[PDB]
């Protein structure tokens, strides 16, 4: 009974009832903590084969600044893009390349 | 043996024997949870290691409308250069910037 008692405690379920009772609520306990650990497992493998094939959907909008390099790069070719309409109008600048 | 046995029903196992061989096989039933509530941890723990450090692997392929921008900011420079094609040779457009 003591056993039984503080299984059911570990588990949180408070066992009130004839041994009979507390074994029966024993068993669904276990069967809820089987289907929650498959349920982690199979959330788990199918996140990363998500992840893995197609990450539009689980992934949400991410920032530019994020991507290595990505701002600079659009930064030099905005400023070369800047210093050829300035050059044809004048106003002297240091060239880019 | 009923407690054995609405046990191993709920892990998953027939319960067919002595007690001992369904104790045995409930310490098999409990060393294969182990086993995988370790492997799910231990899997989390690196996942979680590796899309911090290196996100090349573990990421696939993904289309560039998902980043914020990256698309207008394209669009824009490709607009700019056709512009600058086309106001050489007449057709007049509204200037982007």
């Amino acid at each position: 009974e003591s056993l039984v008692d503080n299984v059911l405690s570990a588990l949180g379920l408070d066992p009130i009832g004839t041994i009979v009772d507390k074994i029966l609520d024993l068993a669904d306990e276990f069967g809820d903590w089987l289907g929650a650990t498959e349920d982690t497992a199979a959330n788990l493998s199918n996140l990363l084969t998500k992840l893995l094939s197609d990450p539009a959907s689980v992934i949400g909008p991410l920032a530019q600044s994020m991507i290595t390099g990505l701002t600079g790069a659009l930064g030099n070719l905005n400023t070369a893009i800047n210093q050829i309409g300035d050059v044809l109008v004048g106003t002297v600048v240091t060239p880019i390349n």
